[PDB]
């Protein structure tokens, strides 16, 4: 049979493990990196959520449709009980930035606001956009449908202008769509990865997003592709992830979608459910903030 | 001619303050008192915000759309700027409760619940509820929308058998809606309020909750008639009202939808426009 999915993440992994090399960083814990990297991940009918350590489901999940709304602001997802993005919404560290009359939790322009009001000048986190800016959303989404052999379907989170407002800018510079015998595809590129504790993440995110799309303009889902620069491993990440390489990756699990959506936004929480997840237990491994 | 409009509000103050009775309470302040009040608020191109003080009415909005949502989460709500559940979603009076076992801001089954799920086990705030329980506001449009003669449209937020598990009872027990001419109107009875900070904020929601339907059902607002059981004035108010009491109150501001909505559920603030809401300080 093919190999495992997960064994291409893995495999980069231990790529780094052995060829990286040491760079320092702003948080004093120093890295192993690699420098462009790229992986090949199979949607179908699996769903590439990974199965050696186990992933934030409900937050990947949650913080997708957090996107779609067009929301920056950290304290909204929170209080779903998804933490990911406090640490960077805080107070204290909006401060160290220089945004001392900021609300606390206000990411800036970052994912939400690029995606569906790009190029709209970026107030604060709870005003009124709508109209404003480029819907990069809609425009891909609409173009899936009536010029699927588009070599131009294209999000970019990247804003150089709005880049001095966000608490932490993209980790997704951009992502490509790609339609072929009625096979939605994606690609990612991905400017700088946390193979220890964000990539995993991010993957199940920007395939949660492929199946997405798929299903509101009829396709069904192709490959997902990962695209990195600055591949890094976190050097008090080292020991727990050469744990988790002894592990033997389990099969990924399907993506059930329970009801027909209409339109990208009247998505909800309860419309996914997740077939099969048997993932070996978590690993802590310390955010780098 | 009687009153007309804000001038009942303000009426009901005086009454109170006249005829009043000192009744201690919870919070030990102490207040004047009257059982049993009632006040009616025509919605008919115009909106009952008060102006002789000023209203939250971004809170009245983005609380208003939380409950709409089915949500208890005070978490969801304070994000979004609005910070007047905040006091009651807290650890130090959450498990003041005894609902040590409850993550922050989980209010219980309170409002948001209770109008789309009434009679379902809940959990706690970010677990799924679909199909369970009874969709009262949505019972309701359905029924407005093809008997609009019933007198059954109620819309109850007190139920007796969750009351051990909410952060805190319901003041708005239950709602009526009444159809008559092609014009919505609709009652509230609210078991405990003060016209100082409460009351008024409660009217706007209220009227406000009367447009939206009337906009789904595609009738044109009546009365919003206010029934009141405990209305009090805390103590360390009187001074304060007794002055906003002898402003002269200012035209109602009109309100406002920016487009045709089809569902309850697709309306998102931004669809609301207020138009020459000119209040005092305060
Ligand atoms: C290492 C790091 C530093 C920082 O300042 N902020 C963040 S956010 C993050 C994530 O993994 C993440 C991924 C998806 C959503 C939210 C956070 C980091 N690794 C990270
Ligand atoms: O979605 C995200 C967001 C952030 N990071 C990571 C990678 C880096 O460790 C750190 C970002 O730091 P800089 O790129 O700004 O250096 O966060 C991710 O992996 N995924
Ligand atoms: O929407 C609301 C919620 C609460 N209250 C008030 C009235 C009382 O002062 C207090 C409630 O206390 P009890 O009814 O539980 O005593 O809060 C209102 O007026 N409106």
């Amino acid at each position: 049979m093919p190999p495992h999915g997960e064994l291409q993440y893995l495999g980069q992994i231990q790529h780094i493990l052995r060829c990286g090399v040491r760079k320092d960083d702003r948080t004093g814990t120093g890295t192993l990196s690699v420098f462009g990297m790229q992986a090949r991940y199979s949607l179908r009918d699996e769903f590439p959520l990974l199965t050696t350590k186990r992933v934030f489901w409900k937050g990947v999940l949650e913080e997708l449709l957090w996107f779609i709304k067009g929301s920056t602001n950290a304290k909204e997802l929170s209080s779903k009980g998804v933490k990911i993005w406090d640490a960077n919404g805080s107070r204290d560290f909006l401060d160290s930035l220089g945004f001392s009359t900021r609300e606390e939790g206000d990411l800036g322009p970052v994912y939400g606001f690029q995606w569906r009001h790009f190029g709209a000048e970026y107030r604060d986190m709870e005003s009124d956009y709508s109209g404003q800016g480029v819907d990069q959303l809609q425009r891909v989404i609409d173009t899936i449908k009536t010029n699927p052999d588009d070599r131009r379907i294209i999000m970019c989170a990247w804003n150089p202008r709005d880049l001095p407002l966000m608490a932490l800018p993209p980790c997704h510079a951009l992502c490509q769509f790609y339609v072929v015998n009625s096979e939605l595809s994606c690609q990612l590129y991905q400017r700088s990865g946390d193979m220890g504790l964000g990539v995993p993440f991010n993957i199940a995110s920007y395939a949660l997003l492929t199946y997405m799309i798929a299903h509101i303009t009829g396709l069904k889902p192709g490959d997902f592709i990962h695209t990195l620069g600055d591949a890094h491993i976190y050097l008090n990440h080292i020991e727990p992830l050469k744990i988790q390489l002894q592990r033997e990756p389990r099969p990924f699990p399907k993506l059930r979608i329970l009801r027909k959506v209409e339109k990208i936004d009247d998505f909800k929480a309860e419309d996914f459910q997740i077939e099969g997840y048997n993932p070996h237990p978590t690993i802590k491994m310390e955010m780098a903030v």
